[PDB]
């Protein structure tokens, strides 16, 4: 009956959005946030309806405890939406190796490794429900453009993630991803002419969690970017 | 503020529960059925609330006529949905040329052609509306083992047509596809172990046509196929 | 022992430098040209060293005859070359559907039912060999920009039955194709920020076609555009 | 006039065939190797023809060493082929998150990180000759089966540098990459039937870092699989 939903990356952007959106849709919802500054945000607007858990994603005893205390408030978990991310700033493969290296460890931690480590927290407990998992990906999955060579291949690695996953843990657990682009969050023409704010973007991961309009879809990534895969208009 | 869709191939399998999904979601709704017996179906379902057309695809002045009985009766239209499609039955190359030519026709000219003639019949209306287009491609657009050369030719010109028209007719008119497979309509393992019933597919088409949730969304094809293009499992 | 290939669009373009690279490269060739200009330009150049063969590859006897001629002349066929095609020359959906209607009729005769029929008429004897195909596809089968939508979905086909074709015949015969952009023949950027001689083409079809080079590939897409599939720079 | 190629994993594999082939192709020839054993045996075969390094391709120091070696003896670079790299086991995401992490880290410094890393050290001499790079990458770039999530995200990771850095560094220097499966080295069906061995899938790398054959090629990754990114027959 009841659905229960963890959310990383949402203290801000597209995660904050999430955790409004499968608020207002009826889920109980967890998330994780990077700082204090976050948190204070979330108990202000939600007071105490959520599970807050505040850390780097990059630990994985952080995401282990956000599953703990998932399952301790709400006694079971459905969807895993795995959203933190950061950008690289368009950083050239001219630069210093060491400058790369750096920010590469970065990247890849945070985009990939940690996507790892909190589908493989979350993984006993929506085995138990045949559950899912959602990951932000990136128009930049996709095209180029959009980003620097690390951030590019981040995200091209989470579509192998979605493919790989998707099939390994098919039929109990479905594995999908969303592609944004071009959408303000703390320069995007678009096809479509505008640049999306964060709430525009929500409803791809609402049906990619949601076991009616979702059950029969895994493997998939679903683009919302204004067109941007496309090419420059 | 209300959303009139208008939707071919609306007879049978998933056109048929586009109608009821649509019209429980508020629209208004045109329907384009290919005889007199799923004329008389829908006519005792919703009797006289739709408007419904009898006719080949294949023919431009009945996709003109459903345009214009759309107009006529609910003033405007918002979605063009071309869903209208026909299998190959797996029809081998090695086969005489006369039977695959004459086969490769009516693959072509439905799964395609009549594509195009729809969205120009439809185009004037949706570009006074800011409106879009569905089309319904196939697993077929994307992965082998679900038909024959032809059927898998026919569905990845559908996808070229997707990312073809969004480019073209961006900004005014969202163009977007949707990719079922593995769903009994009138065999399918699929990695998630299950066939579809065409109810189970239709959210995504309401995603992509809902101005609210699709604002974002062009040149974007959404899989909902049970996994099936990642592979035999 | 001795290598024969079979290519149509032979006359000008890339099937001309096609004629003479796999002349070069020392096979018996066979050829399609589309006039009898075209054919007293590989007489004179060839004298009678080469099959000749005019008429319509719309026309499934004239492919007939092709694979007849070269199989008498030379005794047997290793590889089957599809690459006469034509261009739409950036076509706009808004325009007429009567004239739409005309050009995709066209553009989809030649550049698909066209291959499907070469290679139905070249099966037979590839089987015998265990020979290949290759197609020519286009930029287009990959990326938006150029051409219009006919154009774009005829090539986006071509990718299809490359697939489909590759799966069905492997293991006795492979498929594969060459995906060529910004060459100019009878505007282009680029990323490499030039545009390719026909000469500079013909490369990747000696090695799909190379029977120790190109044995264990099938199902395979070389894109030689300059970067084009990548956007504009 | 005279080429010249650096390659890593070259001591064994596909990197010892690409040493053999781009040697009998007239290539002046560095190689990265392992460590002593491998060492030896590119000594005992070539002698002194080679510019030979031995170390670990994680530290860039000797990837800056290789590319110092080649130029010092040769006096430039015209291409680098990123090829080391190591395979996964098929490790399931159910495994202890510590297993998992260790096995990434090595997975992802040595298919995706140390390939940024000699694309860096040999940066500055490919922008002196307007050379090229050749990556490795995998069947597992494109399809599932074939390894886990680790190693099927760390390939289409390599997808990824090859578009951006193809777009990046164009139009002066090209990147492209080839995709093997199914190759024996130190089960594969494959829908063509059989195991390739190492010789058998050097071609392309051949084409690709040809200022002849190749000079039109950029953004392009070939597969050389049998057919295996298609599914399993
Ligand atoms: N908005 C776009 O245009 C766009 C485009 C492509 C991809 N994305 C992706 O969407 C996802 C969310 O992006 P957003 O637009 O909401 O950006 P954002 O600027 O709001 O930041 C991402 C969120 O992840 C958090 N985060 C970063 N590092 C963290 C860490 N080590 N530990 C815990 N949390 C951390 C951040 O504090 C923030 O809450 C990212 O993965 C991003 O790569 C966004
Ligand atoms: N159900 C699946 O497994 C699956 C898989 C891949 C693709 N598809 C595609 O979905 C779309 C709809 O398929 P469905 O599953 O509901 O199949 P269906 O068996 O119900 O038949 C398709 C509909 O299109 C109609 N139609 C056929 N030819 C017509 C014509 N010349 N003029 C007017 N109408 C015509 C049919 O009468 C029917 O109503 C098709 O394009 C199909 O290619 C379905
Ligand atoms: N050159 C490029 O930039 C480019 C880009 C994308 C795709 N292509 C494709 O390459 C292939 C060959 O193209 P090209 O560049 O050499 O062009 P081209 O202008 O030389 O013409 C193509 C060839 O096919 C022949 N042909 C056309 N219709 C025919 C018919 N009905 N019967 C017999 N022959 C016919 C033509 O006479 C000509 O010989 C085509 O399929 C084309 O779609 C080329
Ligand atoms: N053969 C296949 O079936 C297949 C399939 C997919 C991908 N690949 C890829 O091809 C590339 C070469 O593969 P191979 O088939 O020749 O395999 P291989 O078993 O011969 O090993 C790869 C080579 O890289 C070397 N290497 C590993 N770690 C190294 C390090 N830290 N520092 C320096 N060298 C190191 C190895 O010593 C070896 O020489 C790899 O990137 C691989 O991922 C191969
Ligand atoms: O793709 C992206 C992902 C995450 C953050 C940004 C961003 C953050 C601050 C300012 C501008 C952009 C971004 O672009
Ligand atoms: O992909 C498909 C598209 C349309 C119809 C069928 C179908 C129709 C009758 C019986 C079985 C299948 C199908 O498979
Ligand atoms: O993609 C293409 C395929 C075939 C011909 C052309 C062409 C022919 C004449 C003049 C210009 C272009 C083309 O662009
Ligand atoms: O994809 C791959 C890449 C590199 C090595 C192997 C391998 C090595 C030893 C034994 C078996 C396989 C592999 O499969």
């Amino acid at each position: 009956n009841q659905q229960v939903v963890s959310i990383t990356g949402a203290g801000s952007g597209i995660g904050l959005e999430l955790v409004r959106s499968f608020k207002l849709a009826g889920y109980c919802v967890s998330a994780l946030v990077r700082n204090e500054e976050q948190e204070a945000l979330l108990c202000n607007e939600f007071k105490d309806a959520l599970e807050i858990v505040v850390g780097d994603v990059r630990d994985h005893a952080t995401n282990e405890k956000l599953i703990k205390q998932t399952i301790d408030r709400f006694g079971h978990l459905d969807c895993f939406i795995a959203n933190a991310g950061i950008w690289d700033y368009m950083l050239n493969i001219e630069e210093p190796w060491e400058k790369i290296s750096s920010s590469f460890d970065e990247i890849f931690d945070i985009n990939v490794k940690s996507y790892f480590s909190g589908i493989s927290a979350a993984l006993p407990e929506l085995k138990k429900t045949n559950g899912s998992v959602v990951m932000t990906a990136s128009v930049s999955s996709h095209a180029v453009g959009g980003g620097g060579s690390c951030y590019i291949a981040s995200k091209h690695a989470v579509l192998g993630m979605v493919k790989a996953l998707a099939y390994e843990l098919a039929p109990e657990i479905r594995v999908n991803a969303v592609s944004p682009g071009g959408t303000v969050t703390s320069k995007g023409l678009t096809p479509l002419g505008f640049a999306a704010k964060p709430e525009d973007v929500v409803a791809p991961y609402l049906l990619l969690a949601s076991r009616k309009q979702g059950k029969f879809i895994t493997g998939t990534v679903i683009s919302i970017d204004g067109g941007m895969a496309l090419g420059r208009k």
